[PDB]
């Protein structure tokens, strides 16, 4: 829990937003005036994200993630790399979480009858 | 928690309104007169809903958003990412508040029994 | 919950305590020795039962009940009075508190759907 | 919360101890040889009640408990005011510990869905 | 668990046999030649009984229990005062251990979905 | 486990036949040629009761088991104990033979899902 | 058991994310750019996983992996077979330790009842 | 089950390891890179596999199956062979496992009731 | 004599009631039982004392005597204080006949010699 | 005078009974099964009183009595109350029948000299 | 004198009998083969009293005696209420006699001077 | 009279030696090999006693005492009742001759005078 | 010459257009902003082109060439394969055109001596 | 002879243009955009080819050639396999063309001096 | 022919200094203020073209070219394709004027000899 | 001339294709689509070429000439090794071919000087 996640309300907000936006790419090809922006976006996203995230996991994302160069617009294929990337680690990252709810619970129910 | 919401029924109102607008876009092109609208919207909307959030997810929303190009009417492509973006934020945000508020409901329920 | 009991724990558990020596009244008749402990033991349940609520509950108690003369031996019947007297007004500020705590939770719950 | 009894397996264990003497004395009278064993039993008792419960309830138990005199063999009253005062508050003890630990289940339960 | 009983299966079966004799002394009053009967065997079950119990428990059930003289023999009293008293330390080490027994099945199962 | 018990239906057979005999003597008092034969009747069913047990039992059985005095009949007094010693020593050993006859199943009916 | 995976929630977190990038290479073709990032990706996301495991496991997961050649770039194809294959690796662990984990549940909820 | 496997975590995670890498041959046609990747991983997937077999298995997996030459890049209809031939081995040998722990669990549930 | 007792016979037949009685509650502590009989007991004998004595010393009784209140059961002590009163006042009344009755006899017994 | 009494033989002879009875119940505390015997002792004992005794004792007899309620099992205390009362009442009953009869005897003695 | 006591002889031997047997009762407690003798000599000594009675004391010792059951052994409260109730009633007897046998001498001895 | 008791120099030793007897019992425990001696001793003691007394004593004295059970050895009570149990009545059979011997007498030597 | 080209002094002017924005498109790649612009130029240099062809070679270009389509940005791949598709084609029809006026001087020269 | 070629001019444009076209597919990898022309444009440039071309070799053109699958966009492979095929059979093509044109040269030449 | 160029010198003045500057953008890359001037520079130097080609090159020379966007900043890549638009048109107009220019040479020089 | 190739014009052409498709083998490598191809090619190509020489040499390539397997895709290897094969025996024909074409020129040449 907050071992790994500090703000654990943020990380689900900016992680449905790299989702969303993860499944708009897939929709119809972009331009590069929309490229530009989810590069940008990506970069924030990230940016935002290891704000909410304990010591340990800002540097896990540091080692697997990889900024985007910002002197070449990327292709639709980059875009979905990078997004799927995150949508996953986030999920894996919150199935954990909810793994380790239901043994809190349900040890205290436990402990208690 | 609701430190973060100040103005529920005006936050999710403005958020339907751009989520059903993005359903829009996805359904057939767009002309050039119609696209000036929606980006005309889009700035609009944002700024009706920094009234309904609190200072810290006024920046964050400002930090995470990117402002159109005022001289460009943008594509059937930007509106997209820009309008999901934001639907995917604002979805990530109701998460956040009723998961909190369901656990308010089962800490009192079982506070009493 | 606060403006009440401020020892929840405390409160439910001298009550628990005073209820079933009240049982014991009820089921066979007491000789001097007995009922010597049962005024006794109904002092102190008071004044820990004074530790445990709130300033305004201390003196609603303290104006309905009466303490016992420390010079004569009470009668079955005023202990059946005394304690009773005490597990009606345990049990009613029980379902104070039980009244409300659904109403904390029944609207959290409905502030979320 | 559990800072309140240390070792709760003892203290139950106890606790049904002298919850079914209790139902011994109600089921047929006592002689002078088994009133005088209950009272040994019920000093042992407290005894090994006090060495599994925090020091906040061994004084609250000891303020409301009543040690036995020995140069008098008590009647089959006291022995069930004395054990049936425990059991009333052994069981509001856990009643406690309960609720608390069922806020627990429920309220970690609904801070995952 | 291990910590409480070492033998498992012999003290459940001695606890059973505690229990039948014990609801045989409500059931019709005995005679010297069946009251120095139980009087053996409630010697023989406790020393049958702390073969298969954990250091501690051993310990803690002599300084509990009060051996009977052989030198008179006991009441009807007496041996239900005796023999329910075992039954309320058993049933009450065993609704200690099914309490735990239970959190230890409810923290695997959870620990693992 | 079944290390315990050699001869289940040999075992079971013979405790049945003691248990309602038990029922028998509760139902009626007795005279002294029936009382001689239940004295004989619980002498033989021990021994043929050893042979179904493993050596650990035998013994066991014979440190909590009291042979009769073959001079004086006993009463429907010691017949109640000598009975109800076995029936409840019998209802135990089956109880803790069961429990972990139950966890053989649940254990390989999980190691299969 | 247990001891085959050292940090439960990072193997599982990188899974989840190999996971939906293999789902991101079957939607559409990809080019050299992003071919690049997911072998870069591949190489990382073991690097984590052997953190997360144990040595065991370790050589086992060595054995059967194969590094990309780095002077090549691979087919869609190539990234196609890598992910999948720990795909299925990391799925078969978890089911393997599962198994075994609700073999924990029903063995001690049967040495109960 | 111990005279089949030696190590079931292992056989059951391989298996799932082949079964996930047989539906990728299946998705799209593969290039020699990834041909001969698929050839490398499922040898070295049968020597992961005779480790965890027991010696009769090793001895009839290797009557079966015919290992793949070196020097020739074989083609999607071989790997497909080759993979499905053990999947369908390793779906029969745990059906082997499982219809025979029913009987264990049925059989062991039906000796005690 | 004739001035001061009307039934001599009467007056220390009942001084000899109230006299042993008095022994008895010097001889144990008394129940609520026995300390409400004395109680009836001193005032029917008070009734038959007056009845018994002239009427000047009627007055004289019931300006120094104190009827019980019957609606609460008077202590060990009050019992002690209320019967040795009239104990002392029948000695000290009887002491005065015997003075006197030796003053007739030796009189009479001067007037002859 | 001799007219009290109309069966001197019959009453000191129940008298000395009801002395030496009343010596007993000192002697040693009761139990339920004898109290209830001098209870039934203490009414015949009455009734064979008032048979040997005038009228005018007989309702003095009467009035001063307490008949014992046949609902409970007086205490020992009771039974000491209820036969040192009549000790003493016959006691006195005696000396004012020997203190005349003694007059009688010093009158004809000397109406001679 | 014959008009109460047939056999003078006779009722002094087994007055003596029950007296000396009353003083062993109190020396020390008994045991049931003990107790259920005394009832037996206490049953013979009464029909061996009536041998030695006249037909009115015959009767009025059946009216104030109470015969025990047979069918349960008496308390040594029991025995002591007994026997010393016939000790009493003896020497009460005996006392109507010794009182009349001086009337008879001293008279007769008056009557000749 | 003297047809009571044909040898009284016999009767009156061996009623010595069992008052000696009792007086030793009473003065410590007695161990199985003496409390057999004492039970033979009484055996013979009677024996002796009726060789001495007329028939009518015989059947009476037989009627009254209460043969041992040869088979069990008594205990230190049973030993203490059957000989006080002779003691008693023989002191009455003496006090009843002697009574008689010195009517005898002082009617004889009333004769002369 | 004539039956060809129309217009010579035009077509190697677009000719050598097309040739040297073909090596610019090699030279660096691109943005939407430029690829848009060749798309653009191509599409007007072969309408140019074709005013300055005859009739034969006109409908050649057609059937050898492919309009973009106006509804998305070409790739620099598309640019390069369209621009020197043209390229080529008049390379050809030049060499096509050179190899014959050699043909005209050089029969003309030799038809003089 | 110079029958093979009906077209020159013809041949030799289109020849050209197939051989800058193969400098493209050379220079840089190519998108699936830019593949599925290429495919277009080989299909035309042969139609384009054979109407410049004799019967003759227009079979062995046909013979020689290799038509697209209409599925598969060809690789970079593929493309260069086809055109470089036609442009080595072209400039065979040529050479067998230019020897025998030159011989016509040095023929009429020598045949005149 | 020279009527397609009315001002040679200034045609090609104005050409050389836009491939010069072409020259330039290929050496390094350019920033905002830079490109800002030769947007603007590649306004005038089109214009100034103009006012040195005929009216039928006035057209297709604004019929290729394309008017860059104010608005907008142009890129490095489209300042490289703007301007090697206009030298390669501008060496294929002087090619077209050089080939008639040598033709006039050749065509004089040969009337002569 | 004749004596060793029936048609020059087309072997040359062949050569010359099979030669620049060897210089393709070496440029790059090759896929399954693309070397299935160039085996067809190589067979196609040597049935035309068979076509075009004289039957000795025709039997001579047969004899030097290995025909390919049409069930397995060869290697680039085997590829460069076919053609490469051809290309030197074509190459040695032709410079054959040249020394002969020397030899008749030069022998014609001299015997006219």
């Amino acid at each position: 829990l907050t071992d790994l996640v500090e703000q654990p309300a943020k990380v689900m907000r900016i992680g449905t937003m790299i989702k969303q936006l993860l499944e708009e790419v897939r929709a119809a090809p972009l331009d590069e005036a929309s490229r530009n922006r989810l590069r940008d976006i990506h970069a924030t996203s990230i940016r935002e994200l290891e704000d909410g995230l304990a010591p340990e996991l800002r540097e896990e994302l540091d080692r697997l993630t990889l900024p985007f160069n910002e002197d070449a617009v990327p292709s639709d294929a980059e875009l979905r790399i990078a997004q799927a990337q995150l949508v996953g680690w986030l999920e894996g990252l919150f199935h954990g979480i909810q793994t380790a709810l239901f043994a809190q619970q349900m040890a205290a129910r436990a402990q208690l009858q």
